[PDB]
């Protein structure tokens, strides 16, 4: 039954100095329809589209979303790429051209065989106010705030059905 | 042929004030064996274990990793949960107890059918130096920096086989 705190921490090395400037920059998800996905992440969740890359040979596009003030995005192309790819906590959406037109195609959300990735998670000031608004907007839920044993935590789904955790960090010390 | 720049932006909404303090707090991956995972993410990648939660009735644990200075971790348990779950860009590792003693179980990395999730990525000052060190330490690679078309970009594998991009933001314009 799992590692104790002490045992887990025994498994943790200090950071080599060579890694001291490393940052966790992106999480990449493939999206069926980038129009729907852009609309959800910006209008529903209040992210900003900070960069778009197209690769006509490989027939895909990349869309980088972040919680960033659009007024901070550099105007010049090279500058813009360097800035967006050095932001922490970006969402990279990959659009393989032609999926949005293919009724037989969908992506897998990791939460059923074969499992792996589970979710991204958004910290909000208030899970119940955020979720009321998501409800007014027609968002699909996996788990409402008062559903289940883990009250005060929610899961919604994006247009591909990827799961997104809605957590309030300042309430969460009544859970462990 | 994928979206135009104009058509992409046209599907973007400004951020509703209800989202003004939202942040992208976590990516969750499921891990077969936390002992290997914690060693990798801390010793190899230089992350810090900032919080561990255990759920003995549901038989799992959560491990929160992040690029944070271990001297910023609050000393007190409840403040620590609130600080840790309000950090941007955490990796959340879920260990369902028992997987690590099951030769018939393995997690899927999302890069073979059925695809969805693709990878996380770490921005680094120096892709080649980082990956020389990874090689020294026995790390498994999907793509060495000089392999294939996209020179100067790498993908490594974690203990469960999740792909991790290794990029230098300031070469990603140049490397044309
Ligand atoms: C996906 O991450 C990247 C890529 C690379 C993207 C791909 O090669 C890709 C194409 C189709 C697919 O199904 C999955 C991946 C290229 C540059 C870059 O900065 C970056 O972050
Ligand atoms: C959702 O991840 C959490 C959880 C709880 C749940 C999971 O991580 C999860 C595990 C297995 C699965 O198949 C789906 C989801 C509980 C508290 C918390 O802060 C947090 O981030
Ligand atoms: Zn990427
Ligand atoms: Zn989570």
């Amino acid at each position: 039954g799992g590692l104790t705190d002490e045992a887990a921490l025994s498994c943790c090395s200090d950071a080599d100095p060579s890694t001291k400037d490393f940052l966790l920059q992106q999480t990449m998800l493939r999206v069926k329809d980038p129009k729907k996905s852009l609309d959800f992440y910006t209008r529903v969740l209040g992210m900003t589209l900070i960069q778009k890359c197209d690769f006509p040979i490989m027939k895909f596009s990349l869309y980088f979303l972040a919680y960033e003030d659009k007024n901070d995005i550099p105007k010049e192309k090279d500058e813009k790429i360097a800035w967006a790819l050095s932001r922490k906590a970006t969402l990279e959406l990959t659009h393989n051209w032609g999926t949005e037109d293919d009724e037989t195609q969908s992506y897998h959300n990791g939460n059923s065989d074969p499992r792996g990735f589970g979710h991204i998670g958004i910290a909000v000031p208030d899970v119940y106010s955020a979720c009321k608004r998501f409800e007014e907007l027609g968002v699909k839920f996996v788990k409402k705030p008062d559903d289940g044993k883990m009250k005060g935590l929610a899961f919604i789904q994006d247009p591909d059905g990827y799961w997104i955790e809605i957590l309030n960090p300042n309430k969460m010390a009544t859970l462990m």
